[PDB]
């Protein structure tokens, strides 16, 4: 059913499945040891595979995620593809491992004891790292579409890496104007044009980057608290936007606000975000 | 969202309680509905409420709507989770359905496995199967195909009444896009009839296939269907005529019933009407 891709295929006998990773609602991910995936040494990786009650769509979805990841070059702030077992057996998609888990829970875990608390600098660095990851993704003609703290993983050394490319697409693989377009994107992280106009550009991702930022500086807070998704867009159209997180600088809040500009082209680019964040990061250090 | 007086229930007469289920594809919570039973205007009834998660998508919303509308079309039945009301104006959508204190059947059965916790008797298992056959018979008489029949989708009341739930994928028989490459693409494969994938059709006979798997689940006390067989290579095996073995504590007669349910030819599988009759016959002799 699946074609083999020599430059990615990995021997199953060379893979040892470990304990599960995550809640496992939308798939089955387990830790594992891959021998020679790097030449004869074992590497701790993560393997994405189907759940027992998976659908046909879950399969083609996973296959698509794998194919998208193949088109994304290696990058420090991106969970990259290491290989896959596609022949005679379940589909195993092997990607880089991040021991600290998703950013959302990571941020909630070190909230003020009222683990080591996150310093303001850490929050800036976190944001900075993810901005770099996105700048590279945009340079690769890739729109992630599902940016959110839950979709960011943290390594043992606190490196921030964008994950979950299930909804990600090449810039040209989006049907503009089709009523079904963007229908599977979480509403609270979604740019308005995504729904109203049925289009998706890199600027759409920066809108999402804005919500991710808010989540970061609230230390894992849930966006638009108390506001149900069925009522969110009317409000946004009326100009509504989330408030400045506590302890957040006005400068960083204004950055979030720029990301939430009604007009896509008036929002900053990931390149500009990377440059402003580098500046703020350096000033804090000094 | 449109106004449907017959089902609208006032938000202020509802008090959301603790979460129910795992909460993967939606949010369901326990709740107290005051006067949901028109004959008792001042009485608080414990109900279950389905709503969108914090990170729901547009599609989640239109699915919950559809699920609500399908439940409006399904008449009240003892062995079926029935719609009680809905809060559709000025606020988040709430789909108020019947509460089932003991949870889904799968977990319910696994919990009663030998080493609240009182083992299940053969009669219990057959009774359970009969109640569900009856629910599907009625459902079929309502022109409705469930499409997602499974133990995880059956709930049991405080009095151990079996009720078919989760109508998120259910359709009216005449509301299926036959032969479209996308049809049946969201159905758990291990419970899917072969034709649903190979032909992209879905009839009541497709549901009896699933009922057969549901039967295997019941008699294995919550066992995982096709153990060790990944979904990726299941349909190939099915074409070859592979079928699950008889559960240790199941009679030959009940296994033959499971096998009929998994007949390759849809029209050669029994109807829910017949399953009810044979199960009724078997349950009587036993009890």
């Amino acid at each position: 059913e699946l074609p083999e891709d020599p430059k990615w295929e990995f021997p199953r006998d060379k893979l040892t499945l470990g304990k599960p990773l995550g809640e496992g609602c939308f798939g089955q991910v387990v830790m594992a040891e891959a021998v020679g995936i790097d030449p004869k040494e074992a590497v701790t990786v993560a393997v994405k595979m189907l759940k027992d009650d998976a659908t046909e769509k879950d399969l083609s979805d996973l296959v698509s995620e794998m194919e998208m990841m193949k088109m994304i070059g290696k990058h420090k702030n991106i969970i990259n593809l290491l290989g896959a077992c596609t022949q005679d057996g379940p589909l195993y998609v092997i990607v880089e491992y991040a021991s600290k888990g998703n950013l959302r829970e990571y941020l909630r875990a070190r909230r003020p004891p009222g683990e080591e608390q996150m310093t303001f600098k850490d929050l800036v660095s976190c944001t900075y790292q993810l901005a770099r990851g996105m700048e590279y993704l945009a340079s690769q003609k890739c729109i992630h579409r599902d940016l959110a703290a839950r979709n960011v993983l943290v390594t043992e050394n606190n490196v921030m890496k964008i994950a979950d490319f299930g909804l990600a697409r090449d810039i040209n693989n989006i049907d503009y104007y089709k009523k079904t377009t963007n229908g599977r994107l979480p509403v609270k992280w979604m740019a308005p044009e995504a729904l109203f106009d049925r289009v998706y550009t890199h600027q759409s991702d920066v809108w999402s980057f804005g919500v991710l930022m808010w989540e970061i500086f609230t230390l894992g807070g849930s966006p638009y608290p108390g506001i149900p998704v069925e009522e969110l867009f009317k409000l946004l159209k009326e100009g509504h936007r989330m408030d400045k997180p506590a302890n957040c600088t006005n400068e960083l809040y204004m950055m979030m606000r720029d990301c939430w500009h009604a007009v896509p082209s008036q929002r900053p680019t990931f390149k500009q975000l990377v440059e402003d964040l580098d500046r703020i990061l350096t000033l804090t250090t000094n």
